[PDB]
């Protein structure tokens, strides 16, 4: 099988099946099930609770600078439901541990391809 | 995958509202919380209280579960809840429910470390 960059973005950052984090254990569950804790604990990770079509649409919205100085990112007009997963103070690989936080913010993504779709999650703002 | 405690929160917690805002609440929420995925779950209760207040019930009044198990706990205070009951006409995947608002003690089964709700047993 093959996984494209667009597909990796879906795995790492999309959860369209829920309107918000479904429990206080959501981040522990998702960081493991989406394979984001294989070799080390990823310290932070954002999941977006919107339809795939609505997130793909951001690649046609506001062109902005990426947090690393590049200029090829896009910011959403809409405010989106997101979960931020952040490592707890006691988290220690291979026993990673996360706190589930909820927010409603604009997102910034980097895009590639035809169709032109997200391949990188830059920030929420 | 999903822990028993996490499943309880998905199935039974909705602190986004103080009470059900619509008679359609159960039809919409039973679907959106995936309780109708493979079949229509015939009964379900949603609790409109904070997670902390519901988890604390596991430190309150020890009581018997409906099946006789002894790990059930009854809330000291009444809580705002919504009862969802499948109708006689309901046919999967078009699951259909009656919504009933209530304010009653809840009875939950508890397990784990920390000791938290994993099962919703009854309201009284
Ligand atoms: N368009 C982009 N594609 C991939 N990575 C980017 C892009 N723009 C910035 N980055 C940087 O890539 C890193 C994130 O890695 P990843 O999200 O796994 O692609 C961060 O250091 C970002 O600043
Ligand atoms: N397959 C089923 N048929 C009828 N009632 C069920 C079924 N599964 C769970 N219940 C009921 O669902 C409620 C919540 O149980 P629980 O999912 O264990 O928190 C209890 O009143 C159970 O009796």
């Amino acid at each position: 099988m093959k996984e494209t960059a667009a597909a990796k973005f879906e795995r790492q950052h999309m959860d369209s099946s829920t309107s918000a984090a479904s429990s206080s254990n959501y981040c522990n569950q998702m960081m493991k099930s989406r394979n984001l804790t294989k070799d080390r604990c990823k310290p932070v990770n954002t999941f977006v609770h919107e339809s795939l079509a609505d997130v793909q649409a951001v690649c046609s919205q506001k062109n902005v600078a990426c947090k690393n100085g590049q200029t090829n990112c896009y910011q959403s007009y809409s405010t989106m439901s997101i979960t931020d997963c952040r490592e707890t103070g006691s988290s220690k690989y291979p026993n990673c541990a996360y706190k589930t936080t909820q927010a409603n913010k604009h997102i910034i993504v980097g895009c590639e391809g035809n169709p032109y779709v997200p391949v990188h999650f830059d920030a929420s703002v």
